[PDB]
């Protein structure tokens, strides 16, 4: 219903910058910023100026909150 000006994020849990058609390269660590939820599959956002498109099992989205 109602959107917040704070986005979702998602962090790298492998390697993953390596050489995929059309991807998005990002290390370990690196956390993207969700532009895009294309499905519950994969995400569509950009890291250092590079756009491109990885998958959900590769990161994850509990960048943000922390539970105690």
């Amino acid at each position: 219903g109602s959107s917040g000006s704070s986005g979702p994020r998602a962090k790298a849990l492998c390697n993953y910058r390596g050489k995929n058609p059309g991807d998005l390269k990002f290390n370990k660590g690196d956390v993207i910023l969700l532009r895009r939820q294309l499905d519950e599959n994969w995400y569509q956002g950009e890291i250092n100026g590079v756009s491109g498109i990885f998958p959900a099992s590769s990161v994850e989205v509990i960048s943000g909150p922390s539970s105690g």
